[PDB]
């Protein structure tokens, strides 16, 4: 009985979703439906795209579609969907969780077996709202955060260190920006800690400071830099390295919001949370690694942030 | 040794792909320059930032400056205005030629020795300009045009036909749309030519015609359904093969605009036209194959919007 | 989902250049299955250390147990004894036969729905043989020959030509050898025939036919220089891409030994012969292109070897 | 008109024709196979370039035994030399080989003096350095493979027993092979959790983790034993090609490779080629120093003392 190509869903078609679309082409993950509400849009990059594969030697496909049912035995869904931010924060999560509410029953109601990345901000609460109107069990679901945080840490110790990126190891949990919990002592090159680098005087603990300070702050960097929106290079390079982990089977370890269970990390209650995650064809499972006393009082600014949310996300749906 | 160095003039939606491109295919570092502020620092910030997920090493930076320029083996330039309502063809040509002057001084005067690839509208115009206000020799400037539309001649025959993209060899020759010229006896899918595959009843006629038709307007097709701007993807991936056979001394043959001197293809004075050309190491040299009388005709249909362009160009210019 | 599984049986030099192939291009696990004691599990295990190098984690194991066959998506089988002196052909072939009836029932027994690659040699009766005792429908067995010659043809014609392989088309029908079948109207450089080059003195039909015999005789000028074995790089990669088209559904039309129904290409009777044909997530499909009454003259000489080796084979099997 | 990059291949065995396997799919520039033996180099090239076709590569292979086709190389990679065979002494083994290592060191002065010389033949601890000697080249191009390949297989070992990619196994070491072989336990990590932190959680086994060391040292001689025939060659071939692309696209990798160490690097008393974290850019190698434990130093000095005797046996044999 013939195989059926892989499928790759990507829900949303703005500039993050069609540069996943290209990844996902090069890498040849497997046919793609690039789906947006917009009219026509969708439909344009798709043959854009499509027209590139002569030139890559490439056969898998790329259509465009406006149709949930075109989600039907997708294999991996990615969604970059959503209304971005004077909007209040209560409008802004009413718009937003209008939007996971659609996304997420299209999901459920056609693929309800597919592997979902959300991208969709605020990830804190997006991630939690898809799973809960897809109904997608806890290792199927996960949000991507981490790993573009870890990109652009490694990117900024590999410049100044003068170093392959290969070399450098940049671990983070938590969310973005003040939520963000830098994992310093893990964080190595060539296996050497930062803060032995800093011991040694190869780094200077300004340097270091400026940098973490500078990943923090790495998405508003980029969108006062492009005048109109934000990052999506790296996003879409994160999510596919996510995708691609699921799709091979890799069992990568990496840093994802993903839902993890009361006692671990001392959690009270089942909480999205970004930590490290193993990605494999089992889907998502986060892994508890050992963090310090200040990381972990790190850890519980996000964690309170995301309660905030949970909370106010509960309010507006009753 | 120095690490190759890939220079983009224009920062727009073709021209952060090129450099996406480039970075994945790992053909050198790479500069992104544009005349706006901030916006090339972001999106080359961006794409620097996907590196580490890709375990590249080359660089992506971006830039205002000329200067930048200096040592570049290889600039595209997609840097211009893209035609509007209800705006003059005079009009957009006085416009573009003054950003091929601005671009030419630039190259001339901080990378004389680059390969040049022209990809600004009206291509058959804008390569001549280029290379006047550069001054680079014949063999180092070429236009992307025929590259693109072999790719969606290729993609249509594909899905038509059910077979492998590389199977599909599409011939043209020209410029884009009514000046475009369909090589149909050259073309193949796996040996077999489209004008063989009529015969025997394989593609009908109408198929074939509705095919070589959709190929003239893929640009406007893609256009139209976009509602905002052109298609970039498939025209960067032609921008980097080009590029890549020169960096890769590839010696490929194919479709551009490049010089004929008078004598090739029956030119009374050399032009710039789309044919078979070769790029290698050495730069760009083009090919004279043979052709039917037909196919000799409807190239003088571009061969007569080319001299038209450059009376129209001179004129401007004095 | 379960990983994509290769199975290779046979473990010699195109058995091990066929697993780091697959290992490479990331097409699944890999089993390298061998008879031979030791050899397999240290190839694999010197295989599977290439892995964290190239950042892959696809898994090679060693066996000796056609239990480990288990599930294979794609079966190649290199297994069996070269032709020494003075053995004689039917020495040869009551060894090989035997071996295919092994291999065939452990496919059979334990992945009967597997895509199988033959490589064994004499490839003209070997596949045949394979199907046998295998008991795989038509569409799920093929023999690699044809690739191979295709490639070597390029080689020469791309180096003579002085252009890239990506340009050169070299088909060819039958077997190897004096068997072959060269197709030098379809056969062709960037569009221009073989013939059409002679024609316009840019190839000397001295050199095309130079080149024609060198492909026929490729494998035995290979023997030649090694001293020990035959070649085995371009083998294997002819196999992996016949392969790949099958895992990837690409629908690839490469010349391939493939059972031709009574009918096609006037055979009076069922055969294995070497014809273009379409490969795909559906397995195999002989594909029936025009040929001149010359070429269709050289494919009886194969197909009269291929009728006379069915015979001899029988005869041993009685 | 820029030239294409050119790697040559002193040895054409199954290592140096792997070597340029894997340098043509990367597309890292055009190969000349050396072999002192006649025929074979030039139906390995022909069949390698054979290849190409298929892959879509333009970059061209040739067989030689002649040393002036070394010219212009951008790298050199060398497995050339007589294997141990049995019953050979260790003197007759050195004497052999550093023969070898004069004529292709010479091959590469008159010819290529300013290529990167990766060292693969051995034994790896004395070649290199005897390699340099008649070559001439200076300490910072070249390089021998040792390490890289310990390492591989390390996390080879390490990725299967906790069942995660090979992408988040670190593993690093220094010294030589085998016994010489120091593991760097606690730098050593998977997703940036320290080998020896894993024991501490229960996730590994300290036997497991002793095991895995062990078979890392003894990693070589297990495949030999396997094969029946000649040894270890893909992952070998694996851990140069990475080596050669980090100095051909200057990606400043940091590697355990066997590099000239300078005195007081190390503790070191004099300058000697010692298995060490080394930095491949477009400027050559440079050695790293990095902290290492009071234990793990003791370990190192095993080697450095191995290294020392060669050294001495060596310069015997030139006298």
């Amino acid at each position: 009985n013939a195989m059926a190509r892989k499928k790759i869903t990507l829900v949303g078609a703005g500039n993050i979703g069609g540069t996943l679309a290209h990844l996902a082409l090069i890498k040849q993950l497997g046919d793609v439906v690039l789906f947006d509400i917009a009219q026509g849009m969708p439909n344009g990059k798709a043959l854009d795209l499509l027209q590139t594969c002569p030139i890559e030697g490439v056969d898998f496909k790329v259509r465009g579609t406006n149709d949930y049912k075109d989600l039907e035995n997708s294999d991996v869904v990615i969604v970059t969907a959503g209304v971005p931010r004077g909007m209040s924060r209560d409008d802004l999560l009413g718009i937003n969780i209008k939007v996971m509410q659609t996304v997420g029953e299209g999901i459920k109601h056609n693929c309800p077996n597919a592997f979902v990345i959300c991208i969709t901000n605020p990830l804190d609460i997006m991630v939690n709202m898809l799973q809960k109107f897809s109904g997608v069990p806890d290792n199927k679901i996960v949000g991507m955060a981490g790993v573009l945080d870890s990109a652009r840490f490694r990117t900024f110790l590999a410049d100044e260190l003068n170093v392959s990126v290969q070399q450098v190891q940049a671990y983070v949990m938590g969310g973005h920006g003040d939520t963000m919990v830098p994992l310093t002592k893990m964080s190595n090159v060539a296996g050497v800690s930062l803060e032995q680098l800093v011991k040694e005087g190869k780094l200077k603990q300004e340097r270091l400071d400026a940098i973490v300070s500078r990943t923090r702050s790495g998405g508003g960097e980029i969108v006062a830099l492009l005048k109109t929106g934000s990052a999506y290079y790296a996003p879409a390079a994160a999510g596919i390295q996510m995708a691609e982990s699921f799709l091979k089977d890799k069992k990568m370890i990496l840093p994802c919001a993903a839902k993890v269970k009361a006692g671990m990390y001392g959690l009270d209650e089942d909480l999205f949370v970004g930590v490290p995650t193993e990605i494999s064809a089992n889907g998502v499972r986060p892994i508890e690694v050992e963090i310090s006393d200040k990381e972990r009082e790190q850890l519980q600014v996000s964690i309170n942030a995301i309660k905030d949310l949970n909370k106010a996300a509960a309010e507006i749906l009753a």
